[PDB]
């Protein structure tokens, strides 16, 4: 009745599978929420102001690591670096994807992956010290586990929005808060709900 796609997504980086295994299933979540709050809310120019702000966060995060991938990958044609690292213990997750924004996150995890990979690799030929290569790691670690608070923040945005409007028990019934267990994707929500 509904589509759901599953796949298998090798990630190697250990700033990618950290961000993968605190942030992805309480997004996934977080967006399948969203998505049913929003035709129990009903409005339509509230739906389309809600995906637009959505998908801008999700854009504008896919904007900037395409950004860095590329002056980055041109940092090793620069210094004529063709390979990358093998990784010690890459792992592989099993993942379902029920509406395209899932995908787009774990289409982030990946380029974060991708990013993980150039920077180690620069690390690893010496192009960058190995500070550079922490403020990579933890800024843009740091940077999709914002966008996972946001998007938890735009989902009790919403459940707010619903409450107003007097469908409280409606969506209690179809679809229930989960908690989030990472205190700094909890913080980011919270300052998103004011
Ligand atoms: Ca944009």
């Amino acid at each position: 009745s509904r589509p759901v796609f599953k796949q298998v997504l090798k990630v190697n980086s250990l700033q990618a599978q950290r961000v993968m295994e605190r942030s992805f299933e309480r997004v996934s979540n977080s967006l399948f929420s969203i998505d049913v709050i929003l035709r129990i809310i009903g409005e339509q120019d509230e739906i389309d102001q809600v995906e637009t702000v959505i998908l801008e966060h999700i854009s504008k995060v896919s904007e900037d690591l395409d950004k860095a991938t590329a002056q980055l990958n041109k940092l090793m044609e620069d210094n004529g670096i063709d390979m990358m690292p093998g990784y010690t213990n890459p792992n592989e997750y099993t993942i379902e994807i029920n509406s395209p924004q899932v995908a787009q996150f774990a289409h982030l995890i990946r380029k974060l992956d991708t990013l993980m990979g150039i920077v180690d690799t620069l690390w690893l030929n010496t192009v960058l010290t190995s500070k550079q290569r922490t403020d990579a790691t933890y800024q843009w670690q740091q940077r999709l586990i914002k966008l996972a608070g946001r998007i938890i923040g735009i989902e009790k945005r919403a459940r707010i929005s619903a409450h107003s409007k007097g469908k409280e028990g409606e969506v209690a019934e179809a679809a229930p808060e989960s908690a989030t267990g990472d205190k700094e994707i909890a913080d980011e929500a919270e300052k998103t709900k004011a």
